[PDB]
């Protein structure tokens, strides 16, 4: 029952899949651990901060003869080769948007269980990858705008005059917006926040921001008058803003443009925009993703799609932990064994291939 | 023109500030000034031509801006500047006479005035003034942020479905105003700072900020403070230190092996680094990166990295100045030596050195 943690590598990322932390968790389970040399380097884990915590660290392609495998991003080409038949392996797959790496994984006859599909139950929230790393990105961008802003985002009093405090607005208020909105409050700033769902009003007022207000909902939304007081809502904002964050992002899905050219012209110099949807085309027009753009009137368009990379020691651990959680479900025994059981709506959600056989897509949860 | 002010751009290589903002602009014209800038000199702290064209300012190309009675400007003028100098104009700008002998000859030629926002003496009535403070306020506050960008993991302490993380651990080193204002700043993010300051008064500031103020236990004390550093280095995350005094070789307080001791991924804020550092391994200028991974941070611009607010404020000091010169609002400079703070500042007067004035009793 040994676990092996491969160094990511796929250009530029800096997460890895266990921490010296996590580690040790695994251990309790019943398993043994092998991490690759370098695996958490640019996460700050050195080989000996591992072998601390009790896992093995081995060199070149052998973390791969393991039993179960664990890792952040999907095995490339040239790392699928080297999976074993009867090997689970545990990573993000994105499976809808990649019909070709499934038939690779499938190929090599091995269970897989993607951390992207993840039921979004109540249960499965100590699991859910995706709201750890979105957690991490709503903190992070509210640092990246800090840090391409030329003012005090704190308000206070000097003796050279009173500053005010910079002015955010978030658009969506999923896991990340709330990040973001909690990030700019204890910052000082006021913040402002806008999400389509009436429901998240209450939470979006308790964390100190203002709720912005403009047959079902869904054709509500949708519709043309709604998209115009939305569009007329953001444009309005932004010029008296200083920081937008926007978090709106479907997977697979092209982001919506909710911030265009004309908007962000009418900003005021040196305002900061966080397109937190840069990695599907970015909710701002102005947006190149992978990039900082500085806009002509002076706006600091920021769309690195990596935040929870450049956050890689909290992403590793978290993750790391949503890692173990899953298998604390896998192996209910001491013990180091792991059971596939369909039965669990959390297994049947997250296992996208079975011993060779493609699972994916689970159908609708509908319990008793 | 009589009572015009002219802005001109900094040409100092990488300098990002300007000495006025549309809203100084607006503060400056209701003491009865004229104010001319140079087109460009606020772009890169984020104020373009036309916002000072909506304060009440005129722009104007290249020289044009050195035909004014008063210039102000952040850093001291080059020689090409120097020799646009027309006589009986007022500079206000940092100089730093001590340092820069030679400087003070050239402006004393051109028989002008010059105002040194260096020399601002340290009582409390010219705190408005103190453009010194204004920059280390700024610098510290910059710090945590840079820190925060450079850090791997949450400042701020969270309950998370995914685990309980711990807040940073922050050590301040110097409660001067950047130490100040870096606590502050990482209070904001929500971490858990110490500080230490050789000056007991300043305890009960920084205990009203929930800081820890750390204690000890001449040869004896420099011993006992380095223990305590090389103690707190093994347990924080984020070090800053602030320990600089203007014209003098910053002390070695933090060792390499100090850093070396220190948990793989922590940062080092290292805002003595234009006299050396307080950091061994600092490299002024730059970030370097110690063999266990620890960042130390070297940067030497940390105002010029909040180019917008340090200009504000910079500017706001020098209106506050004219204030003090311009007691009619008429656009008309009056030098008072009788006040201490005026005497202070003026290090030239109309051709004559005046700097330094005379011995003063002062403050911290």
């Amino acid at each position: 029952g040994r676990i092996g943690i491969p160094r990511e590598r796929l250009t530029n990322e800096t997460r890895v899949a266990a921490t010296p932390k996590t580690v040790e968790q695994l251990l309790k389970l019943g398993f043994t651990v092998a991490v690759e040399s370098g695996a958490g380097q640019l996460a700050s884990f050195d080989d000996k901060a591992f072998v601390q915590a009790g896992a093995e660290i081995v060199e070149g392609n052998s973390v791969w003869q393991s039993e179960i495998i664990l890792k952040v991003n999907a095995p490339l080409d040239d790392e699928i080769a080297l999976l074993n038949p009867g090997t689970t392996l545990v990573s993000f797959i994105w499976p809808a948007q990649n019909p070709e790496l499934m038939q690779k994984l499938a190929e090599r006859n091995v269970t897989v269980m993607a951390m992207d599909s993840v039921p979004r139950i109540s249960r499965a929230q100590s699991l859910d990858a995706l709201s750890s790393m979105a957690n991490i990105a709503g903190y992070r961008a509210i640092v990246e705008a800090a840090h391409e802003f030329g003012r005090f985002f704190t308000g206070q009093i000097t003796a050279a005059g009173k500053v005010p405090p910079a002015k955010v607005m978030v658009i969506g208020a999923g896991v990340a917006g709330l990040a973001a909105i909690g990030a700019a409050n204890s910052l000082g700033a006021i913040v402002r926040a806008f999400d389509t769902r009436p429901e998240v009003k209450e939470q979006v007022q308790s964390m100190g921001a203002e709720f912005l207000e403009l047959g079902d909902g869904y054709a509500k939304v949708m519709s043309d008058a709604f998209i115009k007081a939305e569009m007329e809502l953001f444009a309005a904002q932004a010029k008296e803003v200083d920081i937008i964050v926007t978090t709106a992002l479907i997977p697979g899905k092209p982001a919506p443009k909710l911030i265009t050219r004309e908007m962000v012209d009418s900003m005021k110099a040196g305002s900061v925009i966080v397109d937190l949807a840069a990695q599907n085309g970015g909710n701002c027009e102005y947006t190149v993703p992978g990039e900082i753009f500085t806009t002509e009137n002076g706006v600091k368009v920021i769309g690195y799609t990596d935040l929870p990379g450049r956050l890689p020691t909290q992403s590793s651990q978290l993750y790391g932990t949503n890692l173990v959680n899953l298998l604390k479900l896998l192996c209910k025994e001491k013990d180091g064994n792991i059971t596939v059981d369909f039965d669990d709506v959390v297994i049947r959600g997250v296992t996208v291939i079975r011993a060779g056989e493609i699972t994916w897509p689970a159908p609708p949860i509908q319990v008793s």
